[PDB]
Parts: structure tokens; C-alpha cells; sequence
């Protein structure tokens, strides 16, 4: 069974621990209780073979550099209801790339919170900035759990291609 080592990046309250919790447990944290550092693992079936997660939450608000090194794909998560958290991505993007001194590392960029009505990007923002990293892009809603599996199976393809 073939292993795959994500992290989840992005700004503080952008929904990083509700979209993995939602992939984990099935369930929506209304809370919010920000992250140090969180571990979880799920085995699921992704296009007809069986596939191991090892998902690393991270915090918004140390490990940075080694996690970076450690992960093989990387969900790029903002929220589209605030400007700021996508505009961010540009720094996790280059961030990861200066890391992994590669500009093919696989990656997905995330819109998330896309069941609240204050949205300020618009899918087709987002769908070019995604274009013109050269990666897929997907909105969700932990909330709703629309997306959620979407995303995460989205960047073990993106994985599975790179190698
Ligand atoms: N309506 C809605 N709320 C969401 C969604 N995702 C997260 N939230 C809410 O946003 C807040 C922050 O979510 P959280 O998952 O803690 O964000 P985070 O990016 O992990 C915060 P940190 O970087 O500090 O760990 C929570 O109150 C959560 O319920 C969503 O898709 N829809
Ligand atoms: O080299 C590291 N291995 C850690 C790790 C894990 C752990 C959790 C429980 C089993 N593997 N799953 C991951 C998913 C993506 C990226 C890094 C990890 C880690 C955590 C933080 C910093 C560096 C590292
Ligand atoms: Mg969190």
C-alpha cells in the first residue's frame, strides 16, 4: 500500500483543521481552536487502488522548513470570503519551491468556506492563479463537506503523476 505524506498550508482561520477533520471524522468543527501541529491518518480507495494518508495539519499563526522537506504534495488552502488568505498563497507557494528547490512540486490550490455568503474571490481568480502555478484547482466547503474528499484525492493524483 502506497503511502502519501500531504500538508495542509495556509492563513490562520482559512479552515485547515475543518476540511482534514471533515476527511477524517465526518464531521464540522464549528470551534475555533488554533493549531500547533496536528497528525492524522486514513486509508481510502482513490481511482481503484488502496492508498495510506499521513495528513499533516499546520498552524497559520518552526517545523516549517523540515515539514516542507518531508511532505510530497501540498494542499494550498485559502478562504473565498477573505482577500488576504489568497493573496497569501503567492508566500506558501514560494515558500514550498525554495524548500524543495523544484518548480513542479505537487500541489492544490483550495477555496475553501465556499458555503458562506461574503465571498469576495471569484472562481475564475482562482482558477487562473491556479493556472498559472500549473495546478488543480477545487472549492470546498467543510462546512457542507463539498469538496472535501475532492481536494485530498486531487493531490494524491497530482502526487501519483509527479513520480
Ligand atoms: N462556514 C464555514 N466555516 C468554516 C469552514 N472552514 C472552517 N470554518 C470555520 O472557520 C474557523 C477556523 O477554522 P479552522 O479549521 O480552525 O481554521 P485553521 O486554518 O485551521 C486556523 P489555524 O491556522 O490557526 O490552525 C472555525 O470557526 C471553522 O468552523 C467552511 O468551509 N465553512
Ligand atoms: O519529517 C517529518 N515527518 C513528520 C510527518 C508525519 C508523521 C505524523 C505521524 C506519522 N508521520 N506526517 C507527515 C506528513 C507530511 C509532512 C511531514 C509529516 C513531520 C512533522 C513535522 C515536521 C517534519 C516531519
Ligand atoms: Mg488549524
Amino acid at each position: 500500500m502506497t503511502e502519501y505524506k500531504l500538508v495542509v498550508v495556509g492563513a490562520d482561520g482559512v479552515g485547515k483543521s475543518a476540511l482534514t477533520i471533515q476527511l477524517i471524522q465526518n464531521h464540522f468543527v464549528d470551534e475555533y481552536d488554533p493549531t500547533i501541529e496536528d497528525s492524522y491518518r486514513k486509508q481510502v480507495v482513490i481511482d481503484g487502488e488502496t492508498c495510506l494518508l499521513d495528513i499533516l495539519d499546520t498552524a497559520g499563526q518552526a517545523m516549517r522548513d523540515q515539514y516542507m522537506r518531508t511532505g510530497e504534495g501540498f494542499l494550498c488552502v485559502f478562504a473565498i470570503n477573505n482577500t488576504k488568505s489568497f493573496e497569501d498563497i503567492h508566500h506558501y507557494r514560494e515558500q514550498i519551491k525554495r524548500v524543495k528547490d523544484s518548480e513542479d512540486v505537487p500541489m492544490v490550490l483550495v477555496g475553501n468556506k465556499s458555503d458562506l455568503p461574503s465571498r469576495t474571490v471569484d472562481t475564475k481568480q482562482a482558477q487562473d492563479l491556479a493556472r498559472s502555478y500549473g495546478i488543480p484547482f477545487i472549492e470546498t466547503s467543510a462546512k457542507t463537506r463539498q469538496g472535501v474528499d475532492d481536494a485530498f484525492y486531487t493531490l494524491v493524483r497530482e502526487i501519483r503523476k509527479h513520480k
